[PDB]
């Protein structure tokens, strides 16, 4: 083993969003605006039509496949990053990396949810989980940026392909996967998953943080350099924060959901995640951004450590207990986020403005924040 | 004399606070009176209407008052509210009968507006220093918190002990104890106008949905209280103090603190943990239940009050030219309306729907309002 497979989701989620995170320092500057945003949206839009098409088929394959398929997945996806110098090759080896992220993340919550059958257990499971994608997400960047500065450009591609190899290794040692074992309990269908207001509640409030987070992203350096007139040196510096309080929220709030309630929890991360949307775009210095986006990052990791447990909690009350197409409807919400954001927040703030965009952002998370009192108690079968 | 007026004042403010406090946990109890059967979910509607009426009453005088302390000066519209306060003290604590409930409402309507009107206008005649009004007034006002503080308990726990009337006797004796003092004693941008601009009207409606929480959980939590818990009878005012205390650390705190870090947010802040305290309130299995949602409240209510108070006057000194009591007579509209449609739609909410619905539909309404009071900053 139960403590046995969660290292392996611990760094097959490292790895995989280290792959994600990786990309962004040393892309733009070999190819050296709105044609490298969509180099970067190729993960998320890939990633999400395959989501659909991974769940109903866990039902009988099992999660070891899958998992296997995302560390074959990650390594052609590494190995041909390490080696593509041309846009052609580097929207596949994109492509690549979202499908295998997609199939990896989706195959690691899963088995997460099926090993553990404990409520508490399975919380603290999932924040070390999201603590895990958080530090990958935190330590990816810079360490992509100080490998093209001194070293060179392959030479974290190969050493993030070590790694998954050394992983791999891991996969075949603790989780064996040499057999196909259908799960005997038939999973609910995805659509039927849908019609649940409980399952919907939580998804949009899931996708509605990631949103919040997604569309800050990418189109803050943009207002940095149109407003601040800033160096370019802290540009990772000012998300830093957010990557922080990302980490140390989902690890710290793992125990405390349970305590506090998981309803409550979420009303409050999707309020913090509101005001600190909304106080975002008044700062007039990089000091200003340490505040508010180390707020969103807590923000964020108290609805992800409230609802991801959530999810698993309505599909045991109320359908079978196949988890696959809940959270593969969970993992469908987080990269939607991530498809909308690179691709059209150029256009979404040369049209309206940031400002305004923020407003939309942090009202609608404010006036989505009272639905959450919905999964208070949601009735059984 | 300067020490004359303030103490003058200070108790007249007190004793409508007393009076207006200590009429929660006396009703309903005695329309009980008249665990056991829950048959009052017939009278709620009434309860909250009887509730209603001074605020209504109040909101129907205050434009009146003006023309009165202009024509006849001061001190005489000031002998009438403490009269009208003795009348409704002697009747509510020789009240027997529904209807006669209702007359000592809006007496005490009617005398609270004349006394906050008579004393406000004599205090500022008195002080012209133009510095240590600020301090009278300061005094005046945290007499209306010590009041609210005391008030609560001091119905439930005389009710039980000494006497339904006891309460009401001994606060009719210390409104006459200023008759005696008060025997030995001796212009511009009207309402209507201040109301017209976007910036205040936002202001007064987030200070009345602020307060409307308080007003709406007075009437109907005491109800809910006996037929949920079955607490005796001595808890209810106990169960409103923490209410109060937490309003009293949060408006000293907040009024220390609201400025460093922005007055939008500490009211965006406020009208958010109001609207999660409402949310959690009727969760309770038993009064130890209540110290937290009601302490948050408390602290939420003193937030929004303690940060949006300066953000009007801010923008009525911006503006318009403003007065000693421009922000008090705006404030005090904001206070009226609230109490005036708190009780009446809540009792018929808890008739239709149940008791939690309107919790529900009041936080909801908190929370979607609360993003409102971001266009309040940097004002033009
Ligand atoms: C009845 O007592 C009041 O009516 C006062 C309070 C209303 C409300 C309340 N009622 C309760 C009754 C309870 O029994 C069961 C228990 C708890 C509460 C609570 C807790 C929360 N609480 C807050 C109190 C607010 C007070 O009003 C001001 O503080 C004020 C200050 C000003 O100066 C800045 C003004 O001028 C600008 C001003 O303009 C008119 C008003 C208000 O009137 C004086």
């Amino acid at each position: 083993s139960r403590q046995l497979v969660l290292v392996v989701v611990f760094v097959a989620l490292l790895l995989d969003n280290m792959l994600f995170t990786v990309v962004v320092p040393i892309v733009p500057t070999f190819l050296y605006i709105t044609r490298v945003g969509v180099l970067f949206a190729s993960k998320a839009v890939m990633q999400l039509l395959v989501n659909p098409f991974v769940g109903p088929l866990t039902n009988r394959i099992g999660y070891h496949i899958p998992m296997f398929a995302g560390f074959v997945i990650m390594f052609l996806s590494t190995v041909m990053f390490a080696f593509s110098g041309t846009y052609t090759l580097l929207f596949v080896a994109r492509t690549l990396q979202g499908i295998g992220s997609s199939f990896s993340s989706v195959a690691g919550l899963g088995m997460l949810a099926s090993v553990y059958t404990d409520d508490h257990e399975r919380g603290r499971a999932m924040g070390t989980a999201l603590g895990g994608l958080a530090l990958g997400l935190l330590v990816g960047a810079p360490f992509g940026s100080v490998m093209y500065e001194f070293v060179g450009k392959s030479a974290p591609f190969l050493i993030l392909a070590f790694l998954a190899l050394l992983d791999g290794a891991l996969q075949l040692c603790i989780l064996q996967p040499s057999k196909v074992s259908p799960e005997s309990a038939k999973g609910t269908p995805l659509f039927m998953l849908l019609k649940d207001p409980y399952i919907l509640v939580a998804a949009g409030s899931i996708c509605f943080a990631n949103m919040g987070v997604a569309i800050l992203e990418p189109t803050l350096p943009i207002w940095m350099m149109q407003t601040m007139c800033s160096p370019k040196w802290q540009l990772g510096l000012a998300f830093l924060p957010a990557s922080v309080s990302y980490l140390i929220g989902t690890n710290l709030f793992g125990v405390l959901a349970n305590k506090m309630g998981r309803w409550l929890c979420s009303l409050i991360g999707m309020l913090v995640v509101g005001t600190s949307l909304l106080c975002v775009p008044l700062a007039h210095n990089i000091f200003g951004l340490i505040g508010p986006n180390a707020g969103l990052g807590l923000a964020i990791g108290m609805v992800d450590s409230s609802m991801m447990p959530i999810m698993g909690h309505l599909v045991d009350l109320r359908h079978t207990s196949v988890y696959g197409s809940v959270y593969a409807i969970a993992d469908v919400a987080f990269c939607m986020g991530f498809a909308i954001g690179p691709s059209t927040g150029g256009a979404i703030v040369k049209a309206i403005g940031f400002p305004w965009l923020m407003v939309i952002t942090g009202v609608i998370n404010i006036v989505y924040a009272p639905l959450c009192y919905y999964l208070r108690s949601p009735p059984a079968k």
